[PDB]
């Protein structure tokens, strides 16, 4: 029933514009409504990747790796899922498996894909895959693992338990200050409500 | 360690701006970012969205999710009932506002989170997620009526909790919708769970 009728550019930057679309509403009314547009995507599925690492270890729980950073648009540290953007080119799991090795220093394994999910909808055209990779932890590979940070990505590790991942975040957030990502926090509820 | 120096306005519009934000690296060299923000904030967080449970007695416990044309994506998204916090309202009066808004439902609030981040490479934007369960043998829930307001279209879909990301999977092969993150990341948490 809705549809675009056009997309009139604002003002573009070096990472992001800002677009005035048009559209058509369910009445037959036309519409606008001012969209952020990332300007990196190519061929690409999605604009990026976000990776749900499981390490797991014989004789321990099932953590979850995180990565706190800080990030210049919300003006603190954030608590994420590993991720990045996907090279052109790069297949979404191998972008994961890129991102997590760079990011964490683990080498995981695929477990599965999601199709490309949207950042926020109301907002932006930002789209990525959630890929689900398990780590093992008893490979020697994974045993003290070093990450690999690009130029201006500086990156600290917290994996927390599966098994108490929401009251552990609210710990972290009542003791140090940081903003805890939506997706990160969906997740722990679900662990919580199952 | 690292700080916001300075925020330079690239592009403002009604709804959003777009901005140059320099910060100080951790090693002492000045960086810049392009960063995007909304200009609506009074507020804990710009938004809520609400993870809704419809519970009924001798029935599956549902999700309830609101699919609705999104400019910015130009399709249709599938993502749990939000909107912005008005001026002076709680996160938890507009959580139950919005809820009966876009679908129709009276819940009861479960749990409210801190304020999370949406896309913190990319916006400031943050929520408040908040848990609510729907009494879906109460009267009151029978027959509700959604009350969207200006320029709201909403199509209501629940589905049930211990399938959800089976079911949200089969409704993007048959349908070109696109989930959103947080609603997939909640959906793969049920089954990892296990
Ligand atoms: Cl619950
Ligand atoms: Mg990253
Ligand atoms: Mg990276
Ligand atoms: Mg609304
Ligand atoms: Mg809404």
């Amino acid at each position: 029933k809705q549809y675009i009728i056009s997309e009139e550019l604002i003002s573009e930057g070096k990472w992001v514009k800002l677009e005035k679309t048009t559209y058509m509403d369910p009445t037959g009314k036309t519409r606008t409504w001012e969209s952020v547009k990332r300007t990196t995507r190519k061929e690409q599925t999605a604009d990026g990747v976000a990776v749900i690492p499981v390490l797991q270890r014989t004789l321990h729980y099932e953590c979850i790796v995180l990565v706190k950073q800080f990030r210049p648009p919300m003006g603190g540290y954030c608590i994420e899922f590993p991720a990045g953007l996907i090279d052109d080119g790069e297949t979404p799991e191998a972008a994961a498996l890129r991102e997590l090795e760079e990011e964490t220093g683990y080498k995981g394994d695929i477990a599965e894909c999601s199709p490309a999910v949207c950042m926020d909808p109301g907002l932006s055209n930002c789209t990525i895959h959630i890929v689900t990779v398990t780590i093992n932890g008893d490979d020697a590979e994974n045993a003290r693992p070093k990450p690999k940070p690009g130029d201006g990505e500086f990156v600290e590790v917290i994996s927390l338990p599966k098994n108490d991942l929401l009251q552990r975040l609210d710990a972290l957030v009542a003791e140090e200050h940081l903003t805890v990502d939506a997706r990160v926090y969906s997740y722990a509820l679900a662990l919580k409500h199952a």
